[PDB]
C-alpha cells in the first residue's frame, strides 16, 4: 500500500505541549483532530491560536 501523508514529524511538538494546558487536555486529543479529525475542531483551532501565540504574542509583549 501507498505512504501515510501526515506524521509527528510534521507536527509542534510544543506546541501540542502548550495547548495540553492551556485548553486543560491530554496530547492524544490534541493530535487526533490534526490528524484524524478536521482543522475547524476546538483542539486544532487551539493549536493553530497558540502556533499564532507561540510565534506573535511571545514577541509582540512580555
Amino acid at each position: 500500500g501507498p505512504h501515510m501523508s501526515y506524521d509527528a514529524n510534521v507536527i509542534d511538538d510544543e506546541a501540542v505541549k502548550e495547548v495540553c494546558e492551556k485548553f486543560e487536555c491530554t496530547e492524544s486529543e490534541v493530535m487526533n483532530s490534526l490528524y484524524s479529525g478536521d482543522p475547524q475542531d476546538q483542539l486544532a483551532v487551539a493549536y493553530h491560536l497558540i502556533i499564532d501565540n507561540r510565534r506573535i504574542m511571545n514577541q509582540a509583549s512580555e
